[PDB]
């Protein structure tokens, strides 16, 4: 038979729980490694998180404590565009805050966009299911002809050609992840993905050769799953499930069962929505503020480029190894064989 | 050793949960998408879909309902001879709606076939548990000398050489599935199958060259299962699990812990074939009128084609492209570490 | 470095749940298909089962319900040689059935061997962990010298070079299983074992250069397993959690939470040895007369033959072949994504 | 690209869980076999046991009591110098016992160590989270010059590199293990590690070349991941889990739910830390005095070495042989399809 009958089932991919970093020679010290980020020469992070466009992720209080965090929030595109601007413009007047905000890949995306610029967005998020449709590639081209100095990030992607399409459209940051998303239900119900280690991976190749940024987007569930995905050679990732428990998410906090939670769902669910659906509707634990759970999150990224012998993000990325492991590898990576009595701040 | 010995564990088989199927290029919108299927010149389906010839599963009100959709049932042979014509008889009398009927390969076959011809039947499955048996091949020939423009569809097989035989028999199609039914236990009984993807990949690659469409029966439980299985080769799915709690199923619903259920069995059950069995008896929620269940079906398959960029279902069997992954891929795939709080109307 | 410490980890190993036999062309019917099995010329069952020789599986009660049923009881070792003579003597005259009885590798094996000869035992299970000691081998060719027509069935090995090593003192079947058993906790206390279909096919591979049967001894827990352990090589199989529940098995039956139940342990658990014990203790659900669960046996076996075109099963172990399978594939393989709400006779 | 860049995921590492160990030719019996083991000409050990030094598993009296064994204790960190000579000076004094001490990678590492030796502790622990660091192989060097002939374990490494480079500068020991532990959440919030059973195997490659003993440090779980780990290269295992719930542990019992618990807890958590932590906090089961369980890890060891045919530890390094399983393997290798009545000394 011909080739693309004959290859169907060649590739194989790997996921964040399928590899651990192997430790390398070191003489940094944690606490002075860099996790300083540069996007883009106008786009510049002091801590690799984004805070993912989502309705019940971020809105202004989010991007205004993201940014004073050092890192960066999208405002979600769920609202007039009227109030997207005004909450851009919130977060600008904040102390002059990096923010960015969400548009989708419609007729009017470019209506939208002229309010946000009026408004100084530092960034759009060019925010589409499938960043490898021939539409998403014209209106980036489109977006970059009428704002060549606006910082374009564009996405999601999973592949190398995809990649390569959205970079030589104009987008300057590259958006990696089709379906990991933990409220993404887009595999189970399309069937399409990539395991998301080998998307940034497949992803960063191709960008490293233009000099672009991918941000690794989705599927982080610990601070280890964001070490891995930069050593795979993401810039920065962006969280929604590890953010959505924040005091300054938008939604309110409920009581279940005693304990304290706030509603997080897909972007696709039927709530978000308002069809077939590509995520669902839940619920996460209420974590307190989010400089706690940024603590954590850097805490975890320096100890692990402590222990790959990684001053700067740079290095990391260009250097750190992994090893591949079985589920038992998983299981020995994890606590186990122990009753856990109290919930670390990092792990429960 | 000679070489049957040295080759008996040398093959491997993957099933829908190892793989992703791999995002592409797209300039088509799900919506615009074909999932027309031509099955014969005279057996032309409007959606890919087959509802599963079982007694829990399709008579006359699931078939009407079915061909309505655009899809087929296939009328249980759990019933006499004039009953199951009878039954034909009614759907063909709904609008001339297509219908097809379950014939048993065995001594009585052509009898039964006489009188489901003499109903304008579109189509005979001539259903069996191991169609690679000398007696299905010449049942085949049998009744395609009787029959000269009939459509046989005759299976289940899970070889390139049982499809063969079948194609040189005068199946016009071939029904791919050993063992991945969801109430199917003969391989755990009689240790016998191959996993369903490889299975529908293997078979389809032998039909291709012959111009004949195969069927993938069995094991799909979500919508993104369906889309695998078209894209590893087959032209139409056939489903039981996921249909046998709509309204238009047989048998009636049933309260159970305060939930609605409907009664779902294999047909070599012990209750069915009322023995060692190769099926077993269960429950499946109840999901409302088939419509709904249809509808999120094919918006699966359609945000599917989406993604791989496919118009039609010819171009994706001919070109979609998968990647394998491990169980770490597949808890990646579904949602995780997040509680989920209300049922979506494709994922529970 | 030297060979042995580069080879340490190049084996791979597979288990029943790693594959599924692949269907083949057949023109066998299941009620047809012979399961015969010839150990030695004195030694033909008319099925391919022994119960072990276990105190909670085989005493003069069951040995005699499996050799009416055309199997083998081994009579255990956890009595005096007397008793154990008696047993043996019980058997031989409620018709002159077949009967085996178990003996240690120890210093008066000979004296137990002596008195179970006396009472026409047709063969003798020298019966140790480790098979592939020296003691073994030497007691083999030490029983072979006195009783130059006595079948001998030593064991437990795992290994090609283990098998040589049986069958050139003198044994004329070999037991093949290092840890898989139900209770056994071998490879978890001492970590030492090999997964048990390859452990089979190992050993069947050496077994055939010599005409001798080897039998698949543990871990099986579905019929579909024996199957798989017959197209690996093995003669025949030994059960021990498959018949502990049975009428005829040695111990009483008890009711813990409404249900029934009967003891069954490990031969090395505490309990079994009135110390450092390589079995736990525990209980199984009480099944009925052994006659239920030895049809339910091979009526999985004659399906599995016929899905595999084998009328014998010498036609079974030369041709059937085998596929790898996942994790994914074996939650494929058993039923999957329905409540059941009936126990089947062959699956619970 | 780069040799870096397309090498980042080429390793694969193998757990204890991932393996068994191949039964082979014996002529030795497991009382028979010897499990001492020389870590220097000053450090000998009748059994190939070290307790942890965590402030959960050893002081004076575990270490006295481990001695008594014939094992060695290392005495814990989380206390002040003359606290920490006090309890080494009491075991030295209860028979002149061997004893360790664990002392941090820190500025006044050698003003603990000058107190330790003044007390007679026969082996320092350089204990630190990434031995493979400038400061660590620095810190071993100036020990080694002040302390010529003192005994130096330094660790924790998991790379042929890192243990080259500890060898190098001095340490006649070095520690094996980064992550496994069952406290351990260093791979889940860093996202390092090396699946043990391979970092004892790559560190002991390197080892060897050198005659340097390692030492097996973190994930044992059952007595045969022993086995495993010294089978794979170790001279000797560390153990905290399996100590933590006997009596000679510091430490009080605690019941919970009727059942009696002690604490047990990473060094790197919050509570012992008393922050982004590397460890949690837990309970295990009480297990009585510490004889009893190294009594039941001493015999699975000398089963395993038993059917290993090894009659010393240098044998079974050299010698022995793994073969790789799937998840069904390690399933099929613990007791299954069977209710558990009791708990086995070696299992629960
Ligand atoms: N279509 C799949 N996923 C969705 C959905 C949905 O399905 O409805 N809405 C958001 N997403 C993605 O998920 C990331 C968060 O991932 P998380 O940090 O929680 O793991 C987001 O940043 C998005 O890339
Ligand atoms: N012998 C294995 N399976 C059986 C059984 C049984 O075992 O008794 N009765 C039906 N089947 C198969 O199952 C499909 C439904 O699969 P589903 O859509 O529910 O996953 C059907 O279309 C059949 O191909
Ligand atoms: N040392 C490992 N196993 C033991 C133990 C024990 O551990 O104490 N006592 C019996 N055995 C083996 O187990 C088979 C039954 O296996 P089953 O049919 O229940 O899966 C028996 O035929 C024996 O080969
Ligand atoms: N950083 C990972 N682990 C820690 C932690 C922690 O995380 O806080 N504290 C101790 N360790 C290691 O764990 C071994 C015990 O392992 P165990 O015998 O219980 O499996 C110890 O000997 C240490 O090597
Ligand atoms: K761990
Ligand atoms: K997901
Ligand atoms: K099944
Ligand atoms: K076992």
């Amino acid at each position: 038979s011909n080739a693309m009958w004959e290859s169907k089932f060649v590739k194989e991919g790997l996921t964040f729980d399928d590899v651990l970093l192997v430790p390398a020679k070191s003489d940094v010290l944690p606490r002075e490694v860099s996790v300083k980020t540069v996007l883009s020469e106008s786009l510049q992070l002091n801590i690799p998180l984004i805070s993912a466009g989502m309705d019940t992720v971020t809105e202004a209080d989010m991007a205004i404590a993201m940014a004073r965090q050092g890192g960066l929030g999208i405002i979600h595109k769920n609202m007039s565009i009227e109030q997207q601007a005004e909450q851009v413009d919130k977060v600008k007047r904040s102390g002059g805050l990096l923010v960015g905000a969400a548009v989708g890949v419609t007729a009017d995306a470019m209506t939208r966009i002229d309010a946000l610029v009026k408004a100084s967005v530092d960034a759009i998020v060019l925010d589409t299911a499938h960043g490898h449709s021939q539409g998403v590639i014209d209106k980036v081209k489109e977006v970059r002809a009428k704002y060549p100095s606006l910082n374009i990030i564009a996405g999601n992607v999973a592949t190398a050609e995809a990649t390569k399409a959205l970079i030589e459209a104009g987008a300057n940051v590259v958006k990696v992840g089709i379906g990991p998303g933990s409220i993404c239900t887009t595999r189970v119900v399309a069937g399409v993905g990539v395991p998301q280690l080998t998307a940034v991976y497949d992803c960063a190749t191709e960008a490293r050769k233009h000099g672009i940024p991918v941000i690794a987007d989705g599927g982080i569930k610990y601070s280890g799953d964001m070490v891995k995905a930069l050593a795979a050679g993401a810039h920065v990732v962006m969280l929604g499930s590890m953010f959505a428990g924040v005091a300054e998410s938008p939604g309110e906090t409920e009581i279940y069962q005693g304990r304290q939670f706030k509603v997080y769902r897909g972007m696709g669910s039927v709530g978000a929505m308002e069809l077939v659906p590509e995520g669902i509707e839940g619920r996460v634990p209420y974590k307190g503020p989010l400089a706690d759970t940024v603590h954590q999150l850097v805490g975890g990224l320096r100890a692990g480029m402590g222990y790959c012998g990684a001053q700067d993000l740079e290095f990391l990325r260009e250097n750190a190894q992994f090893i591949r492991m079985s589920g038992a590898g998983l299981l020995e990576s994890h606590p186990h064989h122990v009753q856990i009595t109290k919930e670390a701040p990092n792990y429960s």
